[PDB]
C-alpha cells in the first residue's frame, strides 16, 4: 500500500529504506494529481513488497519540497539507498513509471 509521509519520517522511511521508494510530492489542489492517484495505487499493488510508495503533500510539507527543489507538482521522485536515481515531473501514464521503476529493479 501507500504511505503518507511528512517532513518528521521521511528521513527514516525514505532515505533509510531498504527499498526502492517512489514518492509522489501532491496537494489536494491539484487535478493531474488526482489523476496520477489511481495509477500509484495500481502500482502499489502490483509491486508490493519489492517497491515501497509514498506520498508527500507538499501544502503540509515545506521543508522536505525545499530540500528537492519541488516547485511543481504532481512531481514523482525515485529514491534508492537514500539517493534520488529519477526525477518526473507532470503527470505521466502508468507504463512511463513502471519504465522507470523497472530500470532500479
Amino acid at each position: 500500500s501507500v504511505i503518507e509521509i511528512n517532513d518528521e519520517n521521511f528521513e527514516e522511511e525514505v532515505l533509510k529504506s531498504d527499498k526502492p521508494v517512489l514518492v509522489d510530492f501532491w496537494a489536494p489542489w491539484c487535478g493531474p494529481c488526482r489523476m496520477i492517484a489511481p495509477i500509484i495505487e495500481e502500482l502499489a499493488e502490483e509491486y508490493e513488497g519489492k517497491v515501497k510508495f509514498a506520498k508527500v503533500n507538499v501544502d503540509e510539507n515545506p521543508e522536505t519540497a525545499a530540500k528537492y527543489g519541488i516547485m511543481s507538482i504532481p512531481t514523482l521522485l525515485l529514491f534508492k539507498n537514500g539517493e534520488v536515481v529519477d526525477k518526473l515531473v507532470g503527470a505521466r501514464p502508468k507504463e512511463a513509471l513502471k519504465e522507470r521503476i523497472e530500470k532500479h529493479l
